[PDB]
DNA sequence: CGCTAAACGGTT
DNA sequence: AACCGTTTAGCG
């Protein structure tokens, strides 16, 4: 176990999901202000929104590079 | 296991 | 500060 406290996994809802990923297929990245209104819209923290979209964007790499 | 949320150390 | 590349880990 490690020493440092981690965060709870989050586990996010259908409607949270399929509204993250239709804001990705229209924008790989967001603006600030365009993330930080996401993450209101959808009730999640900023980072949480943030997280989503780094790692969206590696899985979608992975998939462009096949 | 496999998908992927969060963590690490480095990079822009 | 947001990202990258990659790792590490939660959990159905």
């Amino acid at each position: 176990r490690a020493k440092k406290p981690r965060k709870a996994r989050t586990a996010f809802s259908d409607h949270q999901l399929n509204q993250l990923e239709r804001s990705f297929e229209r924008q790989k990245y967001l603006s600030v202000q365009d993330r930080m209104d996401l993450a209101a819209a959808l009730n999640l923290t900023d980072t949480q929104v943030k997280t989503w979209y780094q790692n969206r964007r590696t899985k979608w790499k992975r998939q462009t590079a096949v």
